[PDB]
């Protein structure tokens, strides 16, 4: 039948009309979607760059350059992503070099404390050392509650504080601010430079320090403090009973206050010392003037003295 | 007619043929895209990661491990983006419990000050404390242009700084490096540990000092500072006018230089100390024995004038 | 042929039912895709995010706030990789203003020198200034291995370290740790506010210290050290050629140790020092009495020989 035919490809050719239009939305309906703001978003251009434009503040393909303040626009949103990875993102970048890390591939940081935070290239908190802080190149921290921070600092015993250039700080409780230098005593801290501090409660303020004692206090470039407690005062051997006890109760418990090292002829006056008055008080020039004019009283009663007692031998012969 | 029918089907035919031309290459055409650069992106492989392999150093799903220094390579760019958001980026690790914060429901950093940076687990800048940093597990800051490091650092003054285990600065103007320290006095800056400075104007560089009057400095372990200003000097009452007033002159004018604590039995030498010129400078053993040696030499001419008037008495009679 | 036309339109009715089978598929299958753990994975739902929601915690969108420790639910990839980028990851955020940097275009941070780091808005690390450590708002570090960190500080020589608001350490191997602090003088160290240090070798723990020489060390507020090596010390005239020498000996070698400024009437006492034993050892209060008593008794047997002497003139005549 012509007609039974002529049906059929009626049917047929509404069929295809049917299909070329269903064709022609597919590609608009696949990569155009709404998201949870009615707005349409084309998902072509969340994944690649329809316009690369390092000065397109907008754009959702833009990094923050590591050095200089602007910006560069990138091709594919994966490659945005790997250089944030890399360069940083805005407000926290590292300059890195090519080197490999000492415990791995990479040159990264390596938070190994929980709670740790370890920051630039191979900066390392090792396994353990909790509520840590490592900062800089080179960094490394082993022990709890510790900080390290600069180029190659060390903070090793448990809360160490090691801020500054190469500073390794071992002591428990203790700490260094400088370059070059080295504490191993607990509870001893270091302002300074290519110090060793292998006392407990010791501080230095000062430069080029290596000889202290437990308990002391060292000040200025090149003191050494070698000397703590049980030093017998200086006492005339002339003094009476309760004199020296007097001087004897204030005799050295403890590392002394260095301020220079006599062995290596450096010496250090101390000024603007306010006249003491316990007996524990240092003593300034102003309190020994007094006691030299008295001497010089004495020698002038002594002079007048021994004349008379010239004329006195003479008158009686 | 059978040629129009004819006709129809042929081209139905040339539509159908073209139809399955346009289906082959949709394909290709919607996920195969130009970037700018002209290179051939395949979407699919931007958003899924086709070939895993935590080796592969150009892979744009690559994660750098919190620690260890290797790298991880994530199977989709949303969990390597997360990744990056929770485990860090390179150079960038904070290695986290699962705690919650004080502020929220996370354990992350809070930078609350205009241009304040916050580092760490439970790292918090207030509202309002401009400028600031807090870098490490449970540091606070409230002041404005303050800094807190370490672990449970604290620096809620105007200008604090906060450096070590548990320290807290109060204070204006003033710090503490250490641990376990607390400064509450304003423009006073403590090294040292388990220290507590209640007082302005005061510096310690010690540990387990808790005694300091303003405008002292109190240096070791166990020292404290509890004299200021107008302590009459030691002085002869046989001594002349002119020699009291040149004591009284150099009267303490605010907080002692502490080295020791007489209280507590805690004294310190204070070696190295060059010999004092003008009225405010420290005195050394050397200027003091010149005296005693003077007494001395006094003392035998006393002796011999003694015996002179001895002798002198009996000749007489 | 009737038969011929009816067999094309046969075939041509299978072609069609397959097309529409093939155009069926093929949504599913450009969308649907296996990752490497043969996961299936909807590509639109990694781009576009189907369900926002601040509360979930495993969205492939969210954001860590900047502040106040909650998160934050975004429509699509980028925008959550651009939140990141300006906003922070978790455990390292800055809040930002809108200012404009020094250098370019943003406020960002920027690491120029090799290994170093970078943090905070304009915190500027120099070309150069290689495995160096710039954190916090106006940061500027220009020296190799060198720390600035706090609003405003400027660590510029090398090694140099600056923490606080505003310091400006220019000194090789030198640091200031307080607010307002000036350090030029290399090996120099300052920890407090308000200070300039011009010369070398030079260690402040003090407020407001100015003047000093190169090798000293100022103690407290308003101290100042203005004498250094060869200050010959106090000596009686009357002493003797060996206790001259021994004064001599201990002539300051290199700038003081400064506890008060005499010039404006600040002075400090010294407290807790034990008794000197040796020459360079600093004298007490306690070792001056014994000198005054002794002087006591001089004073008492002079007065009786003056007596004696009196009446032994009487009774010659």
């Amino acid at each position: 039948k012509i007609e039974e035919i002529l049906s059929k490809i009626y049917h047929i050719e509404n069929e295809i009309a049917r299909i070329k239009k269903l064709i022609a939305v597919i590609t608009s309906n696949i990569t155009e979607v709404v998201d949870g703001n009615g707005n349409k978003v084309n998902i072509i251009d969340q994944v690649v760059n329809t316009k690369p434009d390092n000065k397109n503040q907008d754009s959702l393909f833009l990094t923050y350059d590591k050095q200089g303040q602007e910006t560069t626009d990138r091709l594919t949103i994966g490659q945005t992503v790997q250089k944030m990875n890399t360069d940083g993102i805005k407000f926290f970048h590292t300059n890195a070099d090519t080197s490999k890390g000492d415990l791995g591939t990479t040159n990264d940081s390596s938070a190994g404390g929980l709670n740790s935070t370890a920051i630039g290239v191979n900066a390392i908190v090792a396994n353990g050392a909790d509520s840590s802080v490592a900062l800089g190149h080179n960094t490394k921290v082993n022990g709890k509650q510790s900080i390290a921070i600069g180029s190659g600092a060390e903070a090793l015993g448990n809360q160490s504080i090691s801020i500054g250039t190469g500073n390794k700080v071992t002591g428990d409780h203790s700490g260094a601010i400088g370059d070059g230098t080295i504490v191993n005593g607990a509870n001893s801290y270091s302002v300074g430079n290519n110090n060793q501090v292998l006392t407990d409660d010791t501080f230095v303020l000062g430069n080029n320090v290596t000889k202290t004692i437990a308990g002391s206090v060292v000040l200025g470039n090149g003191s050494a403090a070698t000397t703590g407690a049980g030093e017998a005062g200086y006492a005339l051997s002339v003094a009476t009973n309760a004199d020296k006890a007097a001087i004897t109760k204030t005799t050295s418990s403890t590392g002394a206050v260095a301020v220079g090292d006599a062995s290596s002829g450096i010496y250090r006056q101390i000024t603007g010392v306010a006249a003491g008055s316990v007996d524990s008080d240092a003593v300034n020039v102003a309190q020994m003037k007094q006691i030299e004019d008295k001497i010089e009283e004495i020698l002038s009663k002594i002079y007048h003295i021994e004349n008379e007692i010239a004329r006195i031998k003479k008158l009686i012969k």
